[PDB]
């Protein structure tokens, strides 16, 4: 029951670690997306 | 009378020329301004 209990607090500590991750990843899109989104505007003004 | 609406004609004659040359360049603007649109979806996360 211990190592079960020990391979249910691995698995939710992998899964708050996936999260964490997960919630690195928005950051990191959003991070990348503002710079992608002010090129994008800058290559559509050339455009207009 | 005859004169008045002779000369008349002949400026409605010159405002339907530039009525069509409006039409025209304002078709080609438009045209342009759709390939301007495109290429800002093309460019557009979302």
């Amino acid at each position: 029951q211990r190592k079960r209990l020990a391979e249910k607090y691995r698995e939710c500590l992998s899964n708050k670690e996936k999260i964490l991750k997960e919630i690195e990843v928005k950051k990191e899109y959003l991070s990348s997306l503002q710079p992608r989104l002010n090129s994008i505007m800058q290559a559509s003004l050339p455009v207009q």
